[PDB]
């Protein structure tokens, strides 16, 4: 599957995952600026510690920027 | 932990669960209408089936309707 990988902003190409992954949480500046963000592949959608919030998906490509970063 | 349970839409208080889910997938409307899209609460973030997304949280209420349907 591809999924974006941050920081790159092109799609990588990762054999062994089955899920691409957005991952958001806040800052001191999330109002002002939008949550803090980390894309990626998994082989499973991952585990969540308190206040970080995670989207998985299975399609090609499907883990894009959020805007507001959730939405 | 409190999520929003579909289809109620008061939220609803789940002793057992640690994760509010918002699991949204498409139909042959999903164009003129948004994604369709399913809030529950979970022990762990649930499983998805090719096609469907899922978005998971652990907040109190963290799982209101997504606009677009992810977003």
């Amino acid at each position: 599957i591809r999924c974006f990988i941050t920081p790159d902003i092109t799609s990588k190409d990762c054999p062994n995952g089955h899920v691409c992954y957005t991952k958001t949480w806040c800052d001191a500046f999330c109002s002002i600026r939008g949550k803090r963000v980390d894309l990626g592949c998994a082989a499973t959608c991952p585990t969540v510690k308190t206040g970080v919030d995670i989207q998985c998906c299975s399609t090609d490509n499907c883990n894009p920027f959020p805007t507001r970063k959730r939405p």
